[PDB]
């Protein structure tokens, strides 16, 4: 149940409230692989997020780190540069992984959402980005909130219909 809640003196300036896992397939020992599930649970940090162009980052453990971009006025705030980073040097997830360090996935979506309006989508958005599906649901999201106040006003992802 992700809550990244930020504020200045003036109020809430960032708010992101959602649901995501990541399917991710490594190589295993004698040519083989392994897809695991990980389900970011509420435990994991968010240091680093930020109200220029407000990020976030999510961490979690030794293992996985994930950050994203809010870029205002592409017209007018773009979600962009959606990135997780997963260490296979983490047998606590990543057991019998034969490469060390650190992956990095890059997430070529960029979405656009006005500014003023509370994006909402509770549907599960897929993203097959081999060797990694990233799942996000639950959303609601804005990000530049002008008068420390969240909107009233909705913006429903068409998978909501
Ligand atoms: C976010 O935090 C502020 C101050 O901590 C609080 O007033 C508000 O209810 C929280 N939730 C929002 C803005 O959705
Ligand atoms: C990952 O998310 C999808 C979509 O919400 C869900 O169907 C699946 O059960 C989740 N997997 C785990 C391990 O929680
Ligand atoms: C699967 O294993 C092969 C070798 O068996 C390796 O070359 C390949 O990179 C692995 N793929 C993934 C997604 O782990
Ligand atoms: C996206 O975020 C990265 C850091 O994660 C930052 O360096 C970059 O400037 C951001 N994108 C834009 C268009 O500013
Ligand atoms: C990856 O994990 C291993 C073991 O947990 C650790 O030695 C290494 O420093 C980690 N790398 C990063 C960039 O966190
Ligand atoms: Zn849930
Ligand atoms: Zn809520
Ligand atoms: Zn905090
Ligand atoms: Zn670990
Ligand atoms: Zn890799
Ligand atoms: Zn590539
Ligand atoms: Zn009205
Ligand atoms: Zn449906």
């Amino acid at each position: 149940d992700l809550i990244v809640n930020l504020t200045d003196s003036k109020g809430t300036c960032l708010y992101a409230e959602w649901e995501m896992n990541f399917t991710i397939t490594y190589e295993t020992t004698n040519q083989t692989n392994k897809t695991i599930t990980i389900a970011v649970p509420d435990k994991a940090t968010h240091d680093g997020s930020s109200c220029n162009s407000a990020k976030i980052m999510i961490q979690f453990g030794f293992a996985v780190s994930w950050a994203v971009n809010f870029t205002k006025e592409a017209s007018h705030y773009s979600i962009h540069d959606i990135v997780l980073s997963y260490n296979t040097s983490d047998s606590t997830v990543f057991p019998g992984a034969v490469a060390k360090g650190v992956h990095t996935v890059k997430n070529p979506e960029n979405f656009k959402v006005p500014l003023d309006v509370i994006f909402k989508c509770n549907s599960v958005l897929t993203y097959n980005l081999t060797p990694v599906v990233q799942k996000y649901w639950g959303i609601h999201l804005q990000a530049f909130v002008q008068n420390g106040t969240v909107s009233k006003n909705e913006q429903v992802c068409e998978e909501d219909q």
